């Protein structure tokens, strides 16, 4: 809507406080002008139909339960586009400052969040296995993410390829947890996973075989369910990014560490420049080998850890 640009204050899921944009029209509605064409928060009021109605609240303060959801799908997404703007010097998630949606009360007790082809949805969770999604910026990341990769590579969701875009979301999601240092680490969705339990995950990067994933390509799943395996195969290229940034000796094969900013920096380009819908593991491979000889060298350290955390998950 048209109106006046103000900061109102908020608690998120986690119940810490933080400011957030707004705009003023005889209500203040979740609506963030500073960033591109902006970015709207919308109430799907716990059902399907999307992408419900604009947030509206009466006085520019979100500290109600039924705000927190709100607050973190809104402020996150603020973070996820400073990212990207300010480290890979993207506009949006289309390089062209399209404004970015997300509608949090999706449905009731739905365990889950995704990009639908055009917004963020947010479920609430059950409160058993998860507590509102967009409470973890890894998670909003990865979201967010998928779109960024929907208008670049365009990897099609269905086995290897779609294993790539699932790692892709996670690497970045991770990447931007790290961006905004918000307790940072190589796990996902940590912050919203099972409430009852501490110190687990949905899936570990740094360990992607200590909830049951594969660790070397040796290990894939090669079965038909989650399409091919996407959140199953993605451990695989998740560990390999992994080593990329922090090195370490995997079956027997050392790599030497080259940190965040550069693993950021190889895959962004590999994204952008080199990946295509139907791209597999070994293609990812070249792409990545590529990025690092265009931005270091062929020569160069980064090349090399590059190939070893290929060569340490097993993919030729
Ligand atoms: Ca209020
Ligand atoms: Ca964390
Ligand atoms: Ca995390
Ligand atoms: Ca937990
Ligand atoms: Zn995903």
């Amino acid at each position: 809507i048209t109106g006046t640009s103000t900061v109102g204050v908020g608690r998120g899921v986690l119940g810490d406080q933080k400011n957030i944009n707004t705009t003023y029209s005889t209500y203040y509605y979740l609506q963030d002008n500073t960033r591109g064409n902006g970015i709207f928060t919308y109430d799907a009021k716990y059902r399907t139909t999307l992408p419900g109605s604009l947030w509206a609240d009466a006085d520019n303060q979100f500290f109600a339960s039924y705000d927190a959801p709100a607050v973190d799908a809104h402020y996150y997404a603020g973070v996820t586009y400073d990212y990207y703007k300010n480290v890979h010097n993207r506009l949006s998630y289309d390089g062209n400052n399209a404004a970015i949606r997300s509608s949090v009360h999706y449905s009731q007790g739905y365990n889950n969040a995704f990009w639908n082809g055009s917004q963020m949805v947010y479920g609430d969770g059950d409160g058993q296995t998860f507590i509102p999604l967009s409470g973890g910026i890894d998670v909003v990341a990865h979201e967010l993410t998928h779109a960024v990769t929907d208008y670049t590579a365009g990897l099609i969701y269905q086995n290897e390829s779609g294993a790539i875009n699932e790692a892709i979301s996670d690497i970045f999601g991770t990447l931007v947890e790290f961006y905004a240092n918000k307790n940072p680490d190589w796990e996902i969705g940590e912050d919203v996973y099972t409430p009852g339990i501490s110190g687990d995950s949905l899936r570990s990067m740094s360990d992607p075989a200590k909830y049951g994933d594969p660790d070397h390509y040796s290990k894939r799943y090669t079965g038909t369910q989650d399409n091919g395996g996407v959140h199953i195969n993605s451990g695989i290229i998740n560990k390999a990014a992994y080593l990329i940034s922090q090195g370490g000796t995997h079956y027997g094969v050392s790599v030497v560490g080259i940190g965040r900013d550069k693993l950021g920096k190889i895959f962004y380009r590999a994204l952008t420049q080199y990946l295509t819908p139907t791209s597999n593991f070994s293609q990812l491979r070249a792409a990545a080998v590529q990025s690092a000889t265009d931005l270091y060298g062929s020569t160069s350290q980064e090349v090399a850890s590059v190939k070893q955390a290929f060569d340490a998950v097993g993919v030729k």
